[PDB]
């Protein structure tokens, strides 16, 4: 049952579908080229170098591949971060970025003989992630070892809430250290409540189909699901989920579910003083502390139950590692495959340089106009048949939203309140072109982009001997030390995490890892935006302390009448004083980690996952199209970056056959029309 | 009618009760001292110089002229911030802030001859915000003039989302550019829909006991309601509200109002052409950027309908000016005139310590400890007879949350993982003392502060000639230029504030004012946190370029043949290179705003709204109250910081006369009885 392999991995989850693209198995369409292009040279941008950029490079590599002579794909890949891979051919980050898969490199001098790596962005990857797994087969082989990601109950776990400690291993009562902890009570009637059970009867409180969404899950992830099942659920049952409860917060979710046990006396008051509803509002922030097994999810609870069910459905906490060193490993060498998979038909060229404007203008055959600044801030002007946006919604909004949403006789274009170079471009439609004849249609996809939320996220990180967690004031837990803190501190989940550079005599100590609130609470102590140190030989020591002292905190235990400082504090504080980090995507270009649903927010998330069915408008002439988890319903995985990427690209394939389904392959094409499409044209 | 003096504006409000305190008019309950003092010679702290505070010492001053001869109070006011009035007897901001009422002054050497002021904090002031006007009256006297806030609509407006655009003042369609614009059919349909009529049919879709919001608003501002009215409202009523909309947003809201509307046809599909789901999302968005009077709720939209209809009861949005060239002046001016009303039997001394732990410890007749740090990180521990934590959420966190939750024998309390002193006290129970049985109690209170939500907010200045208003590509109305603008450029809201120090020279460029997501996706380019710049002499102008380049954008107007640069960018762009700036609440050590209750917050913000009511429990004999807008129900006013004051001082009354209510004036009393106890036993 546990994958040890990525072809294990890859094997479990080749049939997942999502329920937003019920009808398609992404790793099934990709298992071939997705479709076939006219006969030519085709000259396409593509702009950002991270996940969504670079899948999107290697299935044009394998549409490139079957050119026949004399044709050809040339790509520019504008990569604007100075420590990205691209760019690339004691902190050390040089190199060590694919934007939001990101390593720090923790050395003594040598960089080829480091201590650990600082995990700053992607770093747990779900077991069904089909389409990640499938890509790192083609990275690294289905032999390639993978191991569990040592979350939170996968290894021995301390959790605090208030007065409330658990210690803990597992979902089996038989490894908690209380086996009547309430938080476990909670835990239960939290997963009855929102997942319910595979077979038998029915307990869920938000239904799918009439059905416990355990019961939807297996079906989505079903080799042979039942007839017409697949296409219900698209166009019907999960349809009317999100009428039903896109309006509805996962925390006003717990609450009603925590109300509804706390009636029928399965919860009961939390001691003797505590009145009906601060009993139901201490047992749903204790919840809310505890999560579904990734650390605690109360910073998140503001997110639709949408989006929550999304990952319910996936079973998205059982994660792992990939077979590497740094992450950012997968991401070079799914590059380097997209270069050999091309067969010498797909040439590219890596621009350092930042993309300021995107528009179709002129009356050229390469349209799709970009603007862009290198790195003296001098203006270039590139003419492309298409483009690809491979960049998250924050960093999309000034390319996208400065050109109106109508055609213009003429545009001076680029970022002139910097005083940088502009340039003239006639004739000018705007990129995200989804009509010749209504402002509206495209300012709502414009509109729409700006306004996804990104959340918050920071992560603190420091270098540890391993060694350490053997001292006796370390508590061990079924024959291990803890090795995951999920607490109300401030440092909301904190994982002592093996080097992967190997027992190895060191850890990364990620002393904090912060969503949404969380991380808005602890920014004022960074000191540094977005990275402390933000040279390669400092040390974020002040800042560091600050975490410390966070976990400078009289505990309570069972164990013990008399209460001393937080055994958490004494482990922190052994942490080395050199090498102390943080990182905060809030304050990096991107405006925060990754998009998460808010209540309504589906309404513009699925716009964005249904852009590219443009395509099916032949009479429209719109060659750009977009290719991150913001444009995904996983916003937050590279699993999203790849659904997108995927959609991208089957786009530009109809749109290259002028509107043509038939050149995607046939499990490529629902990719296109197993999605409402965002313009009207005839059925069938 | 338009209020044109504080007493004018003072009476307009006098009445209002808010509903989770339907039973009391504050500004009634503090027309008279709060109650009376058994003789003594009192020992108390203030932690913080803020509204909070401050009003607090006031109403302890009026407190201390009443006690006897031999009698009085001595406080000691703890204020970290070295900017605080309190510690004073280009831009300037030393001496200039009382917490979040912040001020800078613009000038070229001699700061008693400015050019500007820039309101970094609090700036415009609901008319019906009694104990406000309750307190400016105090301060300044009836006859002082006051002003309409200058808000989106008050003066001529433009508004722009997406390809819509707007020019206008009030609602009147006479007074709109485009008098059939469907900005002003979709506000009247959300209007309709929220607020509904205060006479004739109920068309509003979330009533209160069966009616429209407007109804009961008019109920909560008679001087003679139901006595029954008010406390229905407050017992049965308010809270049925509570329990169906606590967990449903304002976007839900918007969209579930939308969506009727557009089924019965009052919306028409946008352009012609776009489909159900499209149209109605259009029109939630283009309503989320237009907003309520104060500019786009879009960034709103997570908070809870429940929050939203404080405000819709209030009539928040009719604001005012104070007398003042800076709005500190209210509250120095509040400092002084409690230390005139104490009549000599008050003495106040001033701090500049952070107060880093408070709690209960010892045997002695004061032990209400506090341990602070002072401006060169010396320890300093003090015991008091009463302390007022008058500090919002985030700073109170470290204070209270760090002793754990039930006595303990012996703490070494202070800043250890800072590597500053600690100081060991003995017999020690929390200072947010719930119960003497109950940790579950006392870690209620703690787990629900840390876990309020502080809104994020930023605002970014500038300084310009009030003449750059009268150029001829700024747009006018009757003469009048536009002042305000509201707008999805990212800037989010934007106002032209001529000069207080006076037509004046010059105006506050308010280039934007931002909340939530909108405040995070700039954040990235504010260089400098929390100002930029930090000195006096410096300038934010690389941060300010980013948001005249935010504004460079091509925009369609009606009958216009092509859109053109932003007219808002060239007035941007007027502003002088000398004193741009930003502060970014966000990364002040408030870490944001202000509160603002999200979905199922009303149970962590009510009890902390409560809380003072622990004084009714006599032998519990708990020595700390609570004073800011973070326990209240309106953060983000004057009016919370204001009303949790005047809780916390009814509560330490009680508490000092061992839970005897009959101490409080009949018109105080209900500060305390009119509320749902903190403590069920023992009952008081
Ligand atoms: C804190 C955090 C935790 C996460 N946890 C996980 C996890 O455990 N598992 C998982 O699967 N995923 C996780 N993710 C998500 C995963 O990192 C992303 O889904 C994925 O990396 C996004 O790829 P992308 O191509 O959409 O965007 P990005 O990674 O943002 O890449 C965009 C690229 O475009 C470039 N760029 C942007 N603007 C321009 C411009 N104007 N011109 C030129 N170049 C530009 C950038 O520099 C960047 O390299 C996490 C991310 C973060 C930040
Ligand atoms: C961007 C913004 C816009 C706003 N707009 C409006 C508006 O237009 N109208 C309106 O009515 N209100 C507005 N408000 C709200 C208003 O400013 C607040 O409600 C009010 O000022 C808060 O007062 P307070 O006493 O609760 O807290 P604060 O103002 O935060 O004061 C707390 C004080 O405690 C001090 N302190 C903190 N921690 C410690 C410590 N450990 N030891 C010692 N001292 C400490 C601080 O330095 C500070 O001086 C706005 C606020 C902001 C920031
Ligand atoms: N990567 C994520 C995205 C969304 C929510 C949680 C996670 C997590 O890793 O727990
Ligand atoms: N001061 C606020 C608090 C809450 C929401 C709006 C405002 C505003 O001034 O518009």
């Amino acid at each position: 049952k546990i994958a040890t392999t990525v072809g294990e991995a890859r094997l479990s989850g080749i049939n997942y579908r999502h329920p937003d693209s019920a009808l398609v198995s992404y790793p099934v369409a990709a298992a071939a080229p997705l479709g076939r292009l006219p006969a030519g040279n085709y000259r396409i941008a593509i702009v950002g170098g991270g996940a969504g950029g670079i899948a999107a490079l290697y299935e044009l590599g394998r549409l490139a591949a079957t050119l026949p002579a004399g044709s050809g794909i040339d790509v520019q890949i504008y990569e604007a971060d100075p420590d990205s891979f691209l760019h690339d051919r004691a902190i050390k980050v040089r190199g060590l970025k694919a934007g939001r898969v990101s390593a720090a490199l923790v050395h003594n001098g040598d960089p080829a003989s480091g201590d650990t790596i600082y995990e700053v962005g992607a770093m747990r990857f779900p077991e069904i992630a089909g389409l990640t797994w499938h890509y790192a087969s083609a990275a690294f082989g289905d032999a390639a070892p993978i191991k569990v990601f040592p979350n939170p109950g996968k290894v021995p776990t301390e959790f605090v809430f208030g007065n409330r400690v658990d210690r803990y291993v597992g979902s089996d009562p038989k490894d908690w250290e209380d086996p009547d902890s309430p938080t476990l009570k909670v835990l239960g009637v939290v997963a009855g409540g929102l997942v319910g059970n595979p077979q038998g009867e029915n307990v869920a409180m938000y239904p799918i189909a009439n059905v416990d969404p355990a019961k939807i899950a297996a079906i989505l992830n079903a080799a042979t699901p039942p007839a017409d099942a697949l296409e219900r659920i698209q166009t019907k049952y999960w349809p009317e989920f999100i009428a039903q409860y896109d309006g509805l917060t996962l925390g006003a979710a717990v609450r009603e579910i925590v109300t509804v046990a706390f009636e029928k006396g399965t919860l009961p008051p939390v001691d003797g003083v505590l009145d009906v509803d601060e009993s139901i509002s201490y047992y749903v922030e204790l919840f809310g502390r505890f999560g579904f097994g990734t650390g605690g999810f109360k910073p998140l609870y503001n997110i639709s139950l949408v989006e929550m069910m999304r990952l319910i459905l996936w079973d998205y906490s059982n994660e792992y590692t990939l077979p590497v060193t740094e992450n950012v490993e997968f991401i070079r060498n799914l590059f380097l495959k997209a270069q050999n998979v091309g067969a010498g038909k797909l040439v590219v060229q890596v621009r350092q340089e930042r993309v300021a404007n995107a528009c179709h203008s002129g009356t050229a055959s390469a349209r799709a106009q970009l603007l862009s600044y290198d790195s003296h801030n001098a203006v270039h002007s590139e003419a492309y048949d298409f483009v690809i946006l491979a960049v998250p919604h924050d960093q999309l909004t000034p390319i996208v939203s400065r050109s109106g949403f109508e055609h213009a006789a003429s545009q001076n274009l680029g970022d002139a309140g910097l005083g940088l170079e502009t340039h003239t471009y006639n004739q000018v439609y705007p990129p995200l072109l989804l009509s010749d004849s209504s402002p509206a249609a495209n300012a709502r996809i414009v509109t729409a982009i700006g306004q996804l939320h990104m959340a918050r996220s920071s992560k603190v990180f420091a270098t540890v001997k391993t060694a350490a967690l053997d001292q006796p004031w370390v508590p061990q837990w079924r024959g291990e030390p803890i090795k995951a803190v999920v607490s109300d501190s401030g440092l909301a989940a904190s994982y002592v995490v093996p080097s992967p550079i190997v027992a190895p005599e060191y850890s990364s100590l990620l002393a904090s890892y912060t969503w949404e609130d969380d991380s808005t609470r602890l920014r004022h102590d960074f000191g540094l935006y977005p990275q402390n140190p933000a040279t390669e030989t400092g040390t974020a020591d002040g800042m560091y302390r600050t975490m410390v002292n966070r976990a400078y905190r009289y505990v309570k235990y069972a164990g013990a009448s008399n209460a001393q400082p937080w055994w958490f504090y004494q482990l922190l504080a052994e942490a080395r004083t050199a090498d102390r980090f943080v990182f905060d995507w809030t304050t990096n270009k991107t405006a925060g980690g990754f998009k998460l649903d808010m209540t309504g927010d589906h309404h513009q998330s699925n716009l964005c996952f249904r852009y590219h069915t443009h395509a099916l408008a032949a009479s429209l002439d719109n060659r750009f199209f977009i290719a991150s988890d913001s444009y995904s319903h996983l916003g937050g995985w590279l699993e999203g970056a790849f659904m997108s990427a995927l959609n991208a690209v089957a786009g530009l394939i109809v749109r290259a056959n002028r509107g043509d389904v038939s050149a995607l392959s046939t499990e490529a094409r629902p990719l296109v029309i197993g999605l409402r499409p965002v313009v009207k044209v005839p059925a069938a």
